[PDB]
């Protein structure tokens, strides 16, 4: 009925804010961005600081994990994507084209596709293999702050500060759907459920919303936490209990149960916002990062 999230390591190493943890699909790895302009690979289970990847010319606002594990992207400010190959630390190709700051990132289910969200107020598609733009979308009327395919790569899920989710096909560029309710505050955050059947939004009048995008309808509603400002990374937790976990500018990590909307839990220990978290593929495993004044990563654990 509730979770037991515990603090079990803080990863130190970056030195200026840390902007995003995502954890491999294998999980095996933690990699971390930061306004440092680096990234830093960490083991999932222990804590251990791996590597440090270097290449961007100014921070770094993502990063995002090939299917198989060994590439990552990145997003940065200098106004282009990087795609590693984690073993090497090689950086494979610079993906230039946005004429702005890049914000988020991730790879297609396939993983020869990267999709990116930039402050110009496009969603770039990109050839992985090539390093090439295959799609521009005029995608928002404002700063894109999230992309992310669906289960099966044929849909893309943007957000942005124009107070708009849209829907993308991936093959056509075409937009399938806009998602807006009662207003249209910010969105600072959008992704598929992993089942891809549900988007969970974050606007930045603090709040969470659970939509069936088929349906074009909003089912859940999470609040209680602070949001009015940054763009916050949420999550489902689906390993153990069903939750939905967010940061939020007072510091907390912020648990949900999915289902009833009510806050089951609230992990202290961070000194600064909590801009992202992560939840384990396997394991009831919550990452979470923070701003400026903290430099921090922390590993979470619970027993269900
Ligand atoms: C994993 N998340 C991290 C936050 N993302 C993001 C999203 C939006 C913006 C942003 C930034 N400026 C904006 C100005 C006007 C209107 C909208 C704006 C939106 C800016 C960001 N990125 C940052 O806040 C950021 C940028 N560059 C950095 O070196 C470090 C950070 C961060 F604060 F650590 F996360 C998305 C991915
Ligand atoms: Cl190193």
């Amino acid at each position: 009925v509730k979770p037991n999230y515990a603090l079990k390591f803080t990863l130190a190493g970056h030195t200026k804010a840390v902007s995003s943890v995502k954890f491999s699909p294998n999980g095996e790895w933690l990699a971390s961005s930061s306004a440092d302009k680096l990234i830093k690979i960490w083991g999932a289970y222990d804590g251990k600081f791996e590597k440090t990847i270097s290449g961007h010319k100014l921070g770094i606002s993502d990063v995002a994990w090939s299917s198989d594990s060994n590439l990552l992207v990145s997003a940065s400010d200098d106004k282009t994507l990087k795609i590693w190959d984690v073993s090497s630390g090689k950086c494979l190709k610079t993906l230039k084209g946005h004429s702005n700051y890049v914000f988020c990132c991730n790879f297609n289910p396939q993983s020869n596709l990267i999709v990116s969200g930039s402050f110009d107020e496009s969603v770039r598609i990109w050839d992985v293999k090539t390093g090439k733009c295959l799609k521009t979308l005029p995608a928002h009327s404002d700063p894109v702050s999230a992309v992310h395919f669906n289960r099966d790569g044929s849909l893309i899920v943007s957000s942005s500060y124009d107070g708009l989710c849209r829907i993308w096909d991936t093959a056509s560029g075409q937009c399938l759907k806009t998602l807006i309710d009662d207003d249209n505050p910010p969105v600072s955050f959008v992704k598929f459920s992993p089942n891809g059947k549900y988007i969970l939004a974050a606007t930045l009048d603090n709040t969470l919303k659970l939509w069936d995008y088929s349906k074009g309808k909003c089912l859940k509603t999470y609040t209680g936490h602070k949001n009015e400002k940054y763009c916050i990374f949420a999550n489902f937790s689906v390993t153990g209990g069903k939750w939905i976990v967010s940061g939020s500018e007072d510091n907390l990590v912020y648990i949900w149960n999915l289902q009833t909307k009510e806050i089951v839990q609230k992990l202290q220990g961070h000194t600064d916002v909590v801009i992202s978290t992560a939840c384990h593929p396997t394991e009831n495993i919550i990452a979470s990062a923070a701003l400026e004044n903290d430099k921090t990563i922390k590993l979470w654990k619970s027993d269900c």
